């Protein structure tokens, strides 16, 4: 379950490689950034993740 994705109401909230998670349990929502994505939602795309290539 967990429904892979997130309420279309979003379709434009997760920033820079921001994976939108949706736990069916609490039906809540959250953007899981990554190894080079952070800040408010994940507006921090710094010299890290993507590295270069």
């Amino acid at each position: 379950n967990s429904y892979p994705g997130c309420p279309s109401s979003y379709d434009g909230y997760c920033l820079n490689g921001g994976v939108c998670m949706h736990i069916e349990s609490l039906d809540s929502y959250t953007c899981n950034c990554v190894i080079g994505y952070s800040g408010d939602r994940c507006q921090t795309r710094d010299l890290r993740w993507w590295e270069l290539r």
